[PDB]
Formats: C-alpha cells, structure tokens, sequence
C-alpha cells in the first residue's frame, strides 16, 4: 500500500465535476476547484487547470495528473512548514502517509492547527493522539475516513485500507 493507493481509496475518482462532502465543486481524485456556487465558475477553474476545454468532463490520465501535482504539493508543502515539518521528520514511513492524507483534505494551515494531537505525536504516544484527533470537526463530519486515518497514526501499519 502507499500514499497513492490510500487517496484513491479515500477519495474516489470521478471524471464529471461533482460536489465534495462540504458542497464544493470538485473533480477526479479529490481535486477542489473552487468554493464558488457558481458551476460556471468551476468549469472555468476546470479547464485553466488542465489547459483545455473540457466543459466540465476529463479523461483518466488527466486525473491522475491533477493527483500527482496535488499530493507532490501535499508532501512539499508539509516540507516547508514550520510546524509540520518536524512531525513528520520525526515519524515512520506509514504514519507519514497518514500526515500526508491530512494534509491532501484540510490543507496545511488546518492540520497546522491540530497542535496538541502534533505534540502527541512527536512523542509518541500514539494512544492519546489518536484520543485528542477524534474531537475534532473533521471527525464528526467523515467519520469513516478519520477513523481510517486515526488507526493508521494509533498502529503504524495498513490494517484500516486492508
Ligand atoms: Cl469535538
Ligand atoms: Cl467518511
């Protein structure tokens, strides 16, 4: 399993502009156009992104472009943050992925904002982290992705995506 494999799994993949669990204007594998109520203005989000007209439909590969950029962003943008970067440099490979997932939904300022559940991990103390992450937004409203996540930080291993 890798980072890849565990988006797609959390996300889904959807060639037709769609509405994320927030209501906004996505497409492919988790891709946010815009939070604008206007599907005209994600349809020209849409095709400034992938250099086309595309009138809101896009093929496979294009997809799977938009995935690459996004979580080689995730992963630079973790890489650059003051407060993330350490975390992750202090975690194992699997629990990096986790960070990484975090990171791909909420964006770095709102994982940023998790500064308890932060601390706990770079101690750790895998148990009480995975206490503090669950009283949270996010948790209440996914659920079944936080949990998925969350066991991953508690274990260490894939078990949640197997
Ligand atoms: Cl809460
Ligand atoms: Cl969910």
């Amino acid at each position: 399993m890798n980072i890849f494999e565990m988006l797609r799994i959390d996300e889904g993949l959807r060639l037709k502009i769609y509405k994320d669990t927030e209501g906004y204007y996505t497409i492919g594998i988790g891709h946010l156009l815009t939070k604008s109520p206007s599907l005209n203005a994600a349809k020209s989000e849409l095709d400034k992104a992938i250099g086309r007209n595309c009138n809101g439909v896009i093929t496979k590969d294009e997809a799977e472009k938009l995935f690459n950029q996004d979580v080689d962003a995730a992963v630079r943008g973790i890489l650059r943050n003051a407060k993330l970067k350490p975390v992750y440099d202090s975690l194992d490979a699997v629990r990096r992925c986790a960070l990484i997932n975090m990171v791909f939904q909420m964006g770095e300022t709102g994982v940023a904002g998790f500064t308890d559940s932060l601390r706990m991990l770079q101690q750790k103390r895998w148990d009480e982290a995975a206490v503090n992450l669950a009283k949270s937004r996010w948790y209440n409203q996914t659920p079944n992705r936080a949990k998925r996540v969350i066991t991953t930080f508690r274990t260490g291993t894939w078990d949640a995506y197997k």
